[PDB]
């Protein structure tokens, strides 16, 4: 009876952080070593930037940092088609939720405007900002994040894995579902979750 | 045994728009009718104002849509203290949860920027963005409007309601609880809650 409320991540979902994060390092520090998508491990990415050589890690941080960086990301192949078909199902309910950088300065307004400007005024109704995904209520959260964690022990949404360059050799338990890409089939994801 | 979670609204709360709003009114309409804290009924004061004359909804919201109007907003007469205090209980978890004005452009980067100068970077991590506050999951939900509604039908949350000039004179039912200011006994409340 319950509609099915399905929680998309921003970042590595619907926007293409990492493609952008690299080009954006290439552009300004062409002389420093730098990291293949291929070649990502680990959510984090100046963790290893840093692991490369410490200095890396700030040098890496000063690109996603800058004013413009969130608001010019470009969309990952075809989740926008994806997500106004989702929006448009009869009974399903989509949130978009993310977590902003603490350094909030160029990053909390860019992403209002990114979603105004990819997707539409009445996306940007449905977007929730938080630190904290497990005290948001929902049946599934599609995020990139290999393990998400909070306050609340046991959260109402299964967390579907999105993947992604930095994930992508990820070894998960056969219980953790995964979504390859948005040519996946994500419409039998949300059907499983209502007939339970 | 688990920890009681409070979800603690901003404006009207904590931050107080309903004065700001006014200051910003007569200063900058000097000549104009205004409404005075006082014989403030309804929600939203735009609607309100346009009652009294049309062109006048437009005016005021031209004074909460400036540059700086969220950023410089003084505090509610007790509120840092009570939610430092509040903080600090033991099996006791604080969010601060707002909702952006639809013109979102000078209101979402001024909210996280007042709670850093007014509260703390420790406070900024737990701000919750939302246009639903019934998917956020909490034990109470202290705050100013008269009745909140959204998506989920039962919300897991008491609403606690956060008395404001504009909510002052309105009749509630018996199975509705209030709180005057800041020297109510919030902490009781919180206590009822454990209890259950
Ligand atoms: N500190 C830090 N934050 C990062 C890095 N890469 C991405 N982020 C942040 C940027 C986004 O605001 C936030 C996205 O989180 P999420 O909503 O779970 O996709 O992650 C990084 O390498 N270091
Ligand atoms: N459109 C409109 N919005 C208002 C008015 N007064 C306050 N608001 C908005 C400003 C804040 O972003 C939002 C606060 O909602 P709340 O989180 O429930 O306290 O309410 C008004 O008169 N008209
Ligand atoms: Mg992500
Ligand atoms: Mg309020």
């Amino acid at each position: 009876k319950r509609p099915v409320r399905v929680l998309v991540n921003m970042d590595g979902v619907l926007a293409d952080f990492e493609s952008g994060l690299l080009q954006g390092f290439r552009r300004r520090f062409p002389e420093e070593p730098h990291v293949p998508l291929e070649q990502r491990r680990g959510f984090l990415a100046n963790e290893q930037y840093g692991a490369l050589r410490p200095d890396l890690a700030e040098k890496v941080a000063s690109v996603y940092e800058s004013p413009g960086f969130f608001l010019n990301l470009e969309p990952i192949p075809g989740a926008l088609d994806a997500l106004r078909e989702m929006n448009d199902m009869k009974d399903t309910e989509v949130f978009i939720c993310t977590t902003p950088l603490l350094k909030y300065d160029h990053c909390v307004g860019e992403k209002y405007r990114w979603v105004e400007q990819n997707l539409g005024p009445e996306f940007v109704e449905r977007i929730i900002l938080t630190r904290d995904k497990t005290v948001v209520m929902g049946d599934l959260l599609i995020d990139d994040k290999d393990n998400i964690q909070g306050l609340e022990e046991t959260p109402s949404w299964e967390h579907i894995l999105f993947t992604c360059c930095h994930n992508q050799h990820l070894a998960l338990p056969p219980t953790r579902r995964r979504l390859l890409s948005w040519s996946d089939n994500w419409r039998g994801i949300i059907e499983s979750k209502r007939a339970s």
